[PDB]
């Protein structure tokens, strides 16, 4: 089948990546820049920054830190009266994944006139973008170079996926040096978020070489580095394996789409407003499990892409002692050991099945099920 | 580590990817291609099957198919010629390298300035390129969807290049069905072009995580598929695997840049007007033995890659099976033994390797020489 690999076209990495890209903005033409971020972002001063750097290029900037995880409708038209009200003529995403979702929806809107709502589902806009870049600060959501964008209507309590090669970013943004902050329990959480990427991306039905080479190098890199970036976020070397690792495993899953983990979390992590990544982290093992019974092969090419000394072993065993790995790797980073802690409710899986079976993300997954066997995968992981 | 990735917002693969591409230009606003191609193509109906595609789609266009192999400056003028009499909205290249190569220096011409040269150097326009869409039919250049634009100018006798953000496509396409056309000669010729640039980039000293992910995945791709293509070009999971190979070679040279094969073999191109893939395969085992003092390690993991028993050789050992490897793959394709068979003069290697040395290629190889040095490199390469 055909295929189509989606990225931006310019993408910087490394420490001093920031200045680099901001730099280029001079003889650009942009004179007035929406910086959209977190209020943890702002906080700690690196709004500030961005900021100033942007300053001393000529370029003047208005920030909106009314981002929170799981970007809403409200959120994206607050930026949007920002904007307006500075007449913004650039969009600057700064922080994790939810402030790049936002920009990216703020983005849209800006050229395209409408409601957010309007361009849920495949290239429903007609015209590109307000120019959009990209700086990530966490280590596992990608954002910073798909082509996805979800937003929550909290009236509706529905989560949209936006899919439109316009919401791509013109630039995207991955400095290590903007990562050191992130806390034990962030690294962690957008650690295996990225592990989920490149597993989901690698199972998907949608694989193509390109994305199972990403997405192999993105787990390899992950099982390396990402224990010690936990122990040690000063560590500058994990944290910088980490920002290409999870950029990988997003040229991956971008393009080969996710799965039922994805699907499944964007309910828990959408119901009871908890962090996506951990959300992903939490149910990984019990998805691999599920999914084993179909592509145990594969699972195990990932294991060994992580380095598990399963070589040898027949599929079934090797992608056992994946899954074994990855439980093994949660526990070292603390993930918590359930969606009991999590606070989910038994409940409410009826509801959280149903919803993730409708989730775009559940169509590549290996294994298709029911809305029954989905809510006994949901209680499996209480 | 402070890097850059540049890669075209959007890339069509597969069978069929040429249609899909041409259909999402249905109400894109365009109104006239250029369509930029060698003599061969427009002759073959090739043209002609891209320019009733548009027709489906409202588009109409205008053909340019003076193309010659190593694009002119002449040619870049020709077809700027032809885009002012059918004031052209956007262009479309078709064919290996040369056409590519042509319509971006026309595409970028068209919007920002007058003379090719005036962007010779790094980032040097001003303003984006007229929108391009390059379609890609040899399996081994990748110029599809690089930032490199190189065009010969007859009168000082100089190749420019052009190294831009904005000639990188707006949209490229690699659609193996153009590809199936492709006599022994060239899927072998293109095809090694690919494995050297896998093999350089990989030994790059600017080389990426990423960029090592997609040069291991290009040379085992290759291993696996070019001896087939070139024995039964109807084959059409081969000529796919190869469009995907030489696609994922691209995505590795473009960004960490190459070596002594290509500074080297573009002396042999230019001094003795021979085709680019047959000289960089002459010339590959050769080169790899001299870096191999430096980057046997390395060498290995591309013999690993590509299929090789190799894992439980040493580093020097398996770099040796694998430079041997790469022997025996361009002999069993019909690739000739040395540079004598070229046509190359002995005599002239103290010329040419004066001028390797000044090729922006040789920068980024791991090994350092000096005339001497390499002088030697190219006489044990006869
Ligand atoms: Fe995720
Ligand atoms: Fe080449």
């Amino acid at each position: 089948a055909s295929s189509t690999f989606y990225i931006p076209f310019v993408n910087e990495m490394g420490e001093g990546s920031l200045e680099k890209a901001i730099k280029d903005l001079n003889g650009s033409g942009f004179k007035n820049a929406l910086i959209v971020s977190d209020a943890f972002m702002n906080k700690s001063g690196v709004v500030k920054q961005v900021a100033d750097l942007l300053k001393a290029q000529g370029i003047n900037s208005a920030v909106y830190d009314g981002v929170m995880p799981n970007p809403t409708v409200t959120a994206v038209l607050e930026g949007l009266k920002i904007l307006k009200d500075n007449n913004s003529d650039f969009v600057i995403s700064l922080g994790g994944g939810s402030p790049h979702d936002c920009a990216k929806a703020i983005a849209l809107v800006a050229t395209n006139g409408g409601e957010v709502k309007d361009y849920e589902g495949i290239d429903k806009s007609k015209k590109p973008a307000l120019p959009l870049m990209s700086i990530n600060t966490t280590a596992g959501t990608a954002s910073e170079m798909t082509r996805f964008c979800i937003i929550t209507d909290e009236v509706r309590h529905v989560k949209m996926a936006i899919v439109d090669r316009h919401v791509t970013p013109m630039v995207s943004v991955n400095d290590p040096l903007l990562m050191v902050g992130m806390p034990k329990g962030l690294t962690a959480a957008t650690g295996m978020d990225a592990l989920t990427h490149a597993f989901e991306a690698y199972s998907s039905t949608a694989a193509t070489p390109i994305t199972d080479a990403c997405a192999l190098k993105a787990a390899s890199m992950i099982a390396k580095n990402l224990k010690t970036a936990c122990d040690n976020g000063k560590d500058m070397p994990a944290r910088e394996a980490m920002a290409y690792a999870q950029f990988l495993a997003g040229m991956a899953f971008n393009n080969a789409s996710l799965g039922y983990v994805h699907a499944m979390a964007h309910q828990l992590g959408g119901y009871y407003n908890l962090p996506h990544g951990v959300c992903n982290a939490v149910l990984l093992p019990h998805v691999l499990a599920y999914n084993a019974s179909v592509v145990a092969g594969r699972l195990k090419d990932v294991g060994v892409a992580m380095g598990l000394d399963i070589a040898n072993l027949g599929d079934k065993e090797g992608a056992e002692a994946t899954i074994q790995a990855v439980r093994d790797l949660a526990a070292s980073i603390g993930i918590p050991a359930n969606l009991t802690e999590l606070g989910a409710k038994k409940e409410d899986v009826p509801l959280l099945a149903d919803h993730a079976l409708k989730d775009a993300c559940a169509l590549t997954n290996p294994r298709q099920g029911d809305q029954k066997e989905v809510e006994e995968l949901f209680l499996s992981a209480f």
